[PDB]
């Protein structure tokens, strides 16, 4: 499965280092927010895969330029030949306005790939599940307005080069929001039986329904060619409601165990990469400072089994 390489925190362990614990805990995939480059050069020819993001700030000028994809790629990817890169992450959750420079990013990064010979390294984009107007039951699922407005050009360009979609889903997140609509066990892996029935596919967990979901609103505007890719999931073990090491274990060890089955309407293994690595100290209070699978002192928060 794959894991979310975060580094807003001031305490943790060299990049050679977090990438043995990848090694020797086996997870074969890391995703990184940012060309880091101590990351980039600790992980190379290691086989674990990477996903290589480019921050937000950084697409005005992706988007603008031809040849400022092709610096960006040079000195990002080129300069790294022996990394396994899996994709090129455009842009996470990119809201409002800056959304106009999504696709022409995306066709700048992808084309200077391409001139490289590097086709085989996806770009894509990673959306929020905030971006769903309606997530359930799965064939109701649609996209806001706002989104609906962007999503389109976004999901047919992916069409058109044969890239996933990246969604991060958080089952929690839904939850939490108002903890009296939905039963807890429905977003922890935890329920007894279907608790959603569409047609003629019943939903035993919250993951499944979002994913779905995403499917559906996916092919209203071109993309039931598409693929999802769950680019971040996971559950805090402390900071709020239900926040603890017992429901994040619960919760990440049930979707490791899960994603290789699929979704009702979708079965096969869903590409995962599970948020984070460690707490973060540099995150607001709360459930922020609380993702990681390991503390910065390297101990793991909870036993997990990848």
């Amino acid at each position: 499965i794959g894991v979310c390489y975060g580094m807003s925190a001031n305490n943790l362990p060299a990049a050679s280092t977090v990438v043995s614990m990848f090694k020797s805990n086996g997870i074969k995939s890391m995703r990184l927010y940012a060309p880091n480059q101590a990351a980039l050069q600790a992980v190379g020819g290691t086989g674990i895969n990477v996903v290589v993001g480019a921050p937000n700030d950084v697409l005005s000028n992706l988007a603008a330029s031809p040849a400022a994809a092709a610096s960006w790629v040079k000195s990002n990817i080129q300069a790294y030949p022996k990394v396994s890169f899996r994709y090129v992450c455009v842009g996470n959750e990119v809201a409002g306005g800056a959304t106009r420079n999504l696709v022409p990013a995306m066709k700048n990064v992808h084309g200077a790939l391409v001139a490289a010979g590097l086709g085989h390294i996806k770009v894509t984009t990673s959306v929020s599940q905030a971006i769903l107007g309606v997530f359930s039951p799965p064939s109701a699922g649609s996209f806001t307005g706002e989104a609906a407005a962007f999503m389109g050009p976004v999901v047919q360009f992916l069409a058109r080069t044969n890239a996933p979609l990246m969604a991060n889903i958080y089952p929690y997140l839904a939850w939490a929001y108002n903890p009296s609509a939905m039963d807890m066990g429905y977003a922890l892996f935890n329920a007894s039986g279907t608790v959603v029935r569409d047609g003629a596919y019943g939903y035993q967990n919250l993951f499944d329904t979002t994913v779905d979901a995403f499917y559906t609103a996916m092919g209203k505007h071109g993309g039931s060619s598409v693929k999802l890719v769950v680019s971040e999931s996971g559950w805090p073990s402390g900071g709020g409601t239900a926040a603890t090491p017992a429901n994040a274990r619960f919760y990440n060890q049930h979707l490791i165990n899960h994603v290789g089955r699929g979704t009702p309407r979708h079965p096969g293994a869903i590409e995962t990469y599970i948020f984070a690595m460690f707490n973060e100290n540099q995150k607001d209070s709360g459930v922020e400072q609380n993702w990681g699978l390991f503390y910065p002192n390297m101990q793991h928060v909870y036993p997990i089994n990848f």
